[PDB]
């Protein structure tokens, strides 16, 4: 089960990723999580990369696809595994498709989770995170049991730093003018699966797995 989810900035790749993962036990890869996690200890990783991710720009090609190449040969992607994010721009959709050549692990499926830029910011503006596990929430949409902390673990929340309205208008825009070309190179290979992601999340995650019935 060699899976990759790609969407539009807030369109619900984490969301569907924990439900994917939960079912199935592939290790969900997000590179905006490596990235941010780079970032929490500090290393050289994390600092280069934080210039790009503060103000809503993509990481260059070069060091994200380097991260990207190692995560993908440890031993726990043995069955499959779970790419968010990544790739999000053609250049690293052929490099992706040199690695997964090597490693002899081909993708099954690109689902695009599509939803409309016109309800984004309100996606991202109202989502609260969990300091602790980093599941998602949303004021409106799927707000905690208790406000300001997490159903599961009890931790705080937060606002994560680029989803402030400046940085979610840039996001989006930086990421539009990439996708058309994503969609066209996948659709082009015959693995493009494309998701309404404008239902209630549930409604959205029955449409994906229905994609991945006998993926082993
Ligand atoms: N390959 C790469 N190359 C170069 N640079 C890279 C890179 N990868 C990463 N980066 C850098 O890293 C940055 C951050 O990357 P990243 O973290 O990947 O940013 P993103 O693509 O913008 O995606 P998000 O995490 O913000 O949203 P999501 O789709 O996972 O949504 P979620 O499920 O939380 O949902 C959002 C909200 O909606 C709610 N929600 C979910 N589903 C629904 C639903 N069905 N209905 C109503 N609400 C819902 C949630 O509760 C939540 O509040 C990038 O901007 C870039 O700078
Ligand atoms: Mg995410
Ligand atoms: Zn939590």
């Amino acid at each position: 089960m060699n899976l990759v989810l790609m969407g539009l900035p807030g369109a619900g790749k984490g969301t569907q990723g924990e439900r994917i993962v939960e079912d199935y036990g592939i290790p969900h890869i997000s590179t905006g999580d490596m990235f941010r996690a780079a970032m929490k200890e500090e290393t050289p990783l994390g600092l280069e990369a934080k210039s790009y991710i503060d103000k809503g720009e993509l990481v260059p090609d070069e060091v994200t696809i380097g991260i990207v190449k190692e995560r993908l040969g440890k031993d726990d992607c043995e069955r499959g595994f779970l790419l968010d994010g990544f790739p999000r721009t053609v250049a690293q959709a052929e490099a992706l498709e040199e690695i997964l050549e090597e490693y002899g692990k081909p993708i099954d499926y690109v689902i695009n989770i599509e939803v409309d830029k016109d309800v984004l910011m309100e996606r991202l503006t109202g989502r609260r995170i969990c300091s602790v596990c980093g599941t998602t929430y949303h004021l409106v949409f799927n707000p905690p049991k208790t406000p300001g902390i997490c159903d599961k673990d009890g931790g705080e929340l937060y606002q994560r730093a680029d989803d402030n309205e400046e940085t979610v208008s840039k996001r989006l825009e930086v990421n539009m003018k990439q996708t058309q070309p994503l969609l066209d190179f996948y659709s082009e290979k015959g693995y493009l699966a494309n998701v309404n992601g404008q239902r209630d999340i549930q409604d959205v995650y029955a449409d994906v797995k229905d994609l991945l019935g006998g993926l082993k």
